């Protein structure tokens, strides 16, 4: 029907650093359960993409996830959550709420 | 302005690949470009983010600079053109179809 994109921050910083990063919450392992996900449904393969990116300033709340067009963004997500996200939002179209932690804009900006 | 969120593949592969990369089209320089715009003009910072990424799968027409939740697609972008991006599209709001290779979708999708 519609495409969405999807942007997995795989950020990585030292171990005992400030802020902590996405990489060190698991991200890259959010990032490849995305991948294998699409590339499983012929119809998701056709009108959705993942793209690893850089930090996107919400750390504390990583991994994040940003879905566009939608603007939805989603925090601490793991591996097992991938799956719920895919069905009842990249597919169903609604997003999954108890990970949500900003729309239409990133957290923290007015 | 409104807000707009600026992606701008930074990916980089060895000399020997045989599809190259943004990052070999000078793709950083556009990226470093963008952020010398978002700290040298008063009000873009307000409704602007520009993230860098890895490949979003376009490599042949790089570098590439996606422009959401617009969805517009540049391609072939150098550091000279980010200034007629941010004015004419990220405030005034209207593409620089010069350099539009898609919208609402990827390229050849
Ligand atoms: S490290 Fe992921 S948002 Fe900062
Ligand atoms: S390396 Fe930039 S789009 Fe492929």
């Amino acid at each position: 029907a519609e495409f969405k994109h999807v942007f997995v921050c795989v950020q990585d910083r030292p171990p005992g650093h400030p802020q902590g990063s996405c990489a060190q919450r698991g991200s890259r392992e959010v990032f490849q359960a995305f991948m294998e996900k699409i590339q499983t449904d012929p119809q998701l393969f056709m009108t959705t993409v993942i793209t690893p990116t850089g930090c996107m300033n919400a750390c504390m709340m990583g991994p994040v996830v940003v879905v566009y067009p939608d603007g939805v963004w989603y925090g601490q997500v793991k591996p097992e959550d991938v799956d719920e996200i895919v069905e009842k939002h990249l597919k169903g179209g609604e997003p999954v709420e108890r990970l949500v932690i900003s729309k239409g804009k990133p957290p923290g900006m007015f």
